């Protein structure tokens, strides 16, 4: 049910990743070097857990869970959120929340491409990762 999402991504096109980052009050400096980063997205389970790996020449993070159960999450940039990860339609949604705030970041597969799009307020950025072999 998740398995075709899992494996090694590499970040190939990002829409409005600023403006996603900006809406979450990502200070300027970090936006420059985040906006020219293009990290790999790794996706494995063990049964019921996946964990879900982002790295890169800035920051790293690792987060592990199972579907449908809510977790503690510390965000890329420092959020201590919320989180719950589902199924939805076919898609992976992972809501996060924190001092009663929202953001979504929901995996879809498009002809063979993983397309994040992530939402905060009323900032869509979408990002779009080509598996590695
Ligand atoms: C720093 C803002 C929060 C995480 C951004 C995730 C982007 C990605 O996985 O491509």
């Amino acid at each position: 049910m998740v398995d075709a999402f899992l494996g090694t991504w590499k970040l190939v096109d990002s829409k409005n990743f600023d403006d996603y980052m900006k809406s979450l009050g990502v200070g300027f400096a970090t936006r420059q070097v985040a906006s020219m980063t293009k990290p790999t997205t790794i996706i494995e389970k063990n049964g019921d857990i996946l964990t879900l790996k982002t790295h890169s020449t800035f920051k790293n993070t690792e987060i592990s869970f199972k579907l449908g159960v809510e977790f503690d999450e510390t965000t890329a940039d420092d959020r201590k959120v919320k989180s719950i990860v589902t199924l939805d339609g076919g898609k992976l949604v992972h809501l996060q929340k924190w001092d009663g705030q929202e953001t979504t970041l929901v995996r879809e597969l498009i002809d063979g491409k993983l397309i994040l799009t992530l939402t905060h307020g009323t900032a869509v950025c979408t990002r779009t990762y080509e598996k590695e072999a």
